[PDB]
């Protein structure tokens, strides 16, 4: 790289009074990846085809026509990169695990191969002494499944799911001591059947079909039930034996009331419900959000008493994945006519008040720089779901694709970032939060879904055309803060 790249960044240095000792003891420290975006041999190693492999196919759907077919390869190169996350300070790595690396169809026949692939990740993880965290979903759903029943959108889903955390329990479980079983279910749900845009791709609009009134709600509903029949299947037949915890990753955005009035608080309030208590009351009460279940009504499935009980207390923990915070105004006069999830938010977006910006923009359209956010989305879980057990599951920033080694290396913003999100972090804990934890997305520039190579999130700067890795001035922030 070009001699710049070696200049020595001085906020590497400022830590901000950050340090291991300002937070609570055995706190975790750890960064964050997904199967999908970072293992590559996608079409390879008995992997079987997820709905993305489907939905990337189709021109124009990730930038540049890119693929995660080798992305940055970390199904090769995961002893550097957990050597990177050892030697920068980190205790922790969550990962995930291909379902259909497992199980090719969804359901039968094991891939021996995939299995032998997540055991050397973690016999290598536990060898240099990082704690594996494993998430067993992150959008890549086996395409098979949705061949048959449209994946998510059917009830035969729930079982195949338990079916495979079951077999994941018991073949990783004597080292794996922490589980998640979905990433980002608002996610899943949202991107994928109201917009359509994550795979399999569905929405009103959408050539391939859906209904944005209704589908967003079955995925949602089946997803917390899925949730809940894994957790069923470790808490029956494994943690009494593998004295692991499991829990979920909620995605939070934290939504500010754009003024006192009471209408824009009740405006605020509604978009966390719709974003965040759409799974986390099911999961903590047992029930659906009220204003959800009045503004969706016949819309949204209803659990039975017998599911109820299943979801009720249904984690361990709670992952909060949290990044950005926006203004929420009263949008007026509510149009009552069915048109999407989205739309039944019934809210107003706000992104800046009296000339100010509620914060600078990272790459990501929607990644607003609000560091107090944290802190308020923190503390609105602890006062709202009875101090649960958290993990800060995600937290960072990008900057563009479109950047040479030499200058993406110095990614001041991204201290910045870190340094001042963290610092929020541990006042909310000092106040009382319950956070256990706290993981970095990402370790390493990656398939940044939609938007494919054209974001980077890493800490580690990933040049494409050599797959090598050069560490950005944040993983050395971190290195020194966590020392
Ligand atoms: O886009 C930032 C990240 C948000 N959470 C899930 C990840 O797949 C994603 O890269």
């Amino acid at each position: 790289a070009a001699p710049f790249t070696y200049w020595l960044n001085p906020e590497i240095y400022d830590a901000g009074g950050l340090s291991r000792r300002a937070f609570p003891e055995g706190f975790v420290f750890g960064t964050a990846a997904s199967a999908y975006q970072v293992e590559g041999m996608a079409k390879q190693g008995g992997r079987g085809p997820s709905i993305w492999d489907a939905f990337i196919e189709k021109p124009g759907t990730i930038p540049n026509n890119a693929t995660a077919d080798v992305t940055v390869d970390e199904y090769h190169r995961y002893k550097e990169d957990v050597n990177i996350m050892k030697n920068m300070g980190f205790d922790a790595y969550r990962f995930s695990i291909s379902w259909s690396r497992i199980f090719p169809n969804g359901t039968g026949m094991v891939n021996q191969e995939g299995v032998d692939y997540y055991n050397r990740l973690i016999d290598y993880m536990v060898k240099k002494g990082i704690k594996p965290y494993a998430n067993l979903y992150h959008y890549d759903l086996p395409l098979a499944l949705h061949e048959q029943y449209l994946g998510w959108l059917s009830p035969n889903i729930v079982e195949a799911f338990a079916d495979y955390a079951d077999f994941c329990f018991q073949t990783f479980g004597d080292r794996v001591k922490d589980w998640f079983t979905f990433n980002e279910p608002r996610c899943v749900a949202a991107l994928g059947y109201d917009n359509g845009f994550h795979a399999p791709g569905r929405c009103s609009g959408c050539d391939a079909g859906g209904n944005s009134t209704t589908e967003p709600y079955l995925a949602a509903h089946h997803l917390i039930l899925s949730h809940a029949a894994a957790v069923k299947r470790y808490r029956e037949k494994y943690q009494l034996y593998q004295k692991g915890r499991i829990g979920i990753l909620l995605d939070f955005v934290w939504y500010e009331p754009f003024s006192d009035s009471n209408a824009d608080r009740a405006a605020a309030q509604r978009a966390r419900d719709f974003h965040l208590g759409w799974f986390l009351d099911p999961i903590i009460h047992g029930r659906y959000p009220y204003s959800m279940l009045e503004i969706v009504k016949d819309r949204m499935p209803t659990f039975s008493d017998e599911e109820s009980r299943m979801v009720k207390d249904s984690i361990d923990y709670v992952g909060i994945n949290h990044y950005t915070s926006f203004y929420m105004k009263d949008p007026g006069p509510w149009n009552l006519t069915p048109t999407s999830y989205q739309d039944d938010w019934h809210v107003g977006f706000a992104y800046e008040r009296n000339g100010v910006p509620i914060g600078a923009q990272a790459n990501s359209y929607w990644l607003y720089i609000v560091p107090w956010g944290i802190n308020k989305a923190v503390t609105y879980v602890k006062e709202t779901y009875g101090n649960p057990t958290m993990i800060l599951s995600e937290n960072g920033m990008d900057q563009p694709g479109n950047v040479s080694i030499t200058q993406g290396v110095h990614d001041t913003v991204r201290i910045r970032y870190y340094r001042n999100y963290i610092t929020e972090l541990k006042k909310a804990i000092d106040d009382g939060a319950k956070v256990i934890g706290y993981f970095a997305w990402s370790l390493l520039d990656n398939f940044e879904w939609r938007l494919g190579y054209t974001s980077r999130f890493g800490i580690v700067y990933v040049d494409y055309k050599t797959l090598k890795r050069y560490p950005k001035d944040s993983a050395f922030w971190f290195k020194n803060m966590l020392s």
